[PDB]
């Protein structure tokens, strides 16, 4: 038993970062097949970035001055395109390490690992969940862009996220893989809002059976409650409503623990209404909703990759 | 910026990872040269496990009856020894994927990466420390056993763990690498209870350290403290003395920040005799006691491997 937030294991990504230095610019790339991604800014200088002109920054650029190193090899560039805001590097070398791989777009509530590279090697991993507003609670310094999330599905990596960008509350954005970033933000060093949170509600649920399955049941009562009248209390505290389909989602967990999707909503409604009243949850004060169904579902079953 | 729990890249563990299966008995190993080191539970069957003589269950095993997979390949067995808890499984090939290792015990405070497997696949990654009352904290199912913990220092692999067992309390034990269980455990299916726990000092000291760089500062006051009247308020608090080798480790990061380490520990000092009163640091209402200062350097500067 036990519960931990948990990211995948990294290694098929490990395989596919490369270093990518452009002038006096270096960030990381993902160095798949014979192209290589990396963020669209590593063509400008500090001066550049107030307000940069990308299409005309990248016109001035010819293959060469792209250095992209693998560990102690470089790679000859032998092409070069942008897309939305990444660049794609065609290489003369195919990475023998390609994992079977997609690019998703991934929902707000979805969860996924980040692979935290500085100069093209891996410095740590951890896990990260997309927020309703479009930013996620990242540890990124200088150098970090490039920096991929990705979840595995047996042998298949979906990447999800490339790092771009730390916002003035400290929260961090970035893009697909198609350069197109989540959220209303641009890659500019300019001043920029992340829209108002919200609470995952069916990730809350999620770590609530989490927590029934590893001891922690003290808050478990003995109503029920409906949809709708769950999602009246809920919504003044802020929590994103809860639909059939987040219900539906939830299914396989009410059944494996034998606790009623709905009893459970209505444990969570008294929750917040009463609070904890000292007590915790999984050693937790605080309602955590950065697990998703399946994070609870993959951690308390044994998937592996 | 952004401080978060992240563990050590895993791919070079990974890549060690194999399947031992015993009779009906299956767990995972670690393949290093051509030496597989794994459980010698795994020679037990059901009702060995109340009260084993391993000793006497290895005598009826021949090499042929360890049957040891990486991947969809069979390592034929040509070699068996029992080393303290852990069985050495000498096989007709060697790693090609072996990094460069050791085998160290680490102490109590300190922290390392599990790469948690079944049937020799990675499950998942996440970061332990290991208790005063040497047990940790960890997500472990059955088959999980053999699966590793580590540290990585630039291409080095420090192997300092191997999961054994659960403990009633939901905690976890193991061994280092050469079999010694850390704590007063044997690995029996008999009822055994952990000493109780203390607090890291030290590292709640990093943790804060880690805060005042990322922002969260309001917690510091205006004082200054002495070791001795520190350690007389917070013996009571159930924290651990804080040694001048403590304050002597905590150096560098006092340094970085320019607040001296006493002037923290005055700042915990108030913490614990005041609580929070609300207010979190770092997003948690409890004060965090998992990071060693070594992981808030390693993260707040960039480490790579
Ligand atoms: C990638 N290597 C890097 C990662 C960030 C640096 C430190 N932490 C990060 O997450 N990206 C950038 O440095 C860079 C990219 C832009 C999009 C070209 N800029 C920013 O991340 C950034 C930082 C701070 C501000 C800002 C502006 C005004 C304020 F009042 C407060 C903050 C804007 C952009
Ligand atoms: C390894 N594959 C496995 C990992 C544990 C199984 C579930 N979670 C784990 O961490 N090890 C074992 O299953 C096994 C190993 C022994 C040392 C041979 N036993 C235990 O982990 C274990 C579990 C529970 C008790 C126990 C006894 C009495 C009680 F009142 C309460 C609990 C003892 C040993």
């Amino acid at each position: 038993s036990g519960f931990r937030k948990m990211a995948f294991p990294s290694g098929k990504v490990e395989g596919c970062m490369v270093q990518v230095t452009c002038g006096t610019t270096t960030l990381n790339g993902l160095w798949l097949d014979d192209v290589v991604y990396c963020p669209r800014h590593v063509i400008c200088t500090s001066e550049d970035m107030l307000n940069p002109n990308y299409e005309d920054l990248l016109i001035r650029k010819s293959n060469h001055n792209f250095l992209v190193q693998a560990g102690n090899v470089q790679l000859r560039v032998i092409g070069h395109s942008m897309q939305n805001c990444v660049l794609k590097l065609k290489v003369d070398t195919a990475n023998p390490k390609t994992p079977k791989y997609k690019f998703v777009r991934i929902q707000p509530g979805q969860t996924f690992s980040v692979l935290a590279c500085y100069n093209g090697s891996p410095s740590g991993v951890y896990q990260c969940a997309m927020r309703p507003n479009f930013t996620i609670k990242g540890s990124f310094l200088n150098g970090s862009c490039g920096s991929v999330g990705f979840n595995i599905d047996y042998d298949c990596v979906s990447f999800c996220y490339m790092h771009h960008m730390e916002l003035p509350t400290g929260v961090h954005a970035g893009t697909d893989l198609e350069g197109n970033f989540y959220g209303p933000f641009v890659d500019r060093q300019t001043a920029q809002a992340a829209g108002t949170d919200t609470t995952i509600t069916v990730n809350v649920l999620a770590w609530l059976y989490a927590a029934v399955i590893n001891g922690d049941r003290w808050f478990l009562n003995r109503f029920t409650t409906t949809l709708n009248d769950f999602n009246l209390v809920a919504m003044k505290y802020n929590y994103e409503p809860l639909t059939q389909d987040h219900v539906d989602i939830l299914g396989p967990l009410s059944a494996q623990t034998g606790i009623a999707v709905l009893d459970m909503c209505a444990s969570l409604k008294e929750l917040l209404q009463n609070g904890m009243n000292g007590r915790t949850i999984l050693g937790s004060a605080l309602l955590e909703d950065e697990f998703t169904p399946f994070d609870v579902v993959r951690q308390c079953s044994g998937v592996t990759f």
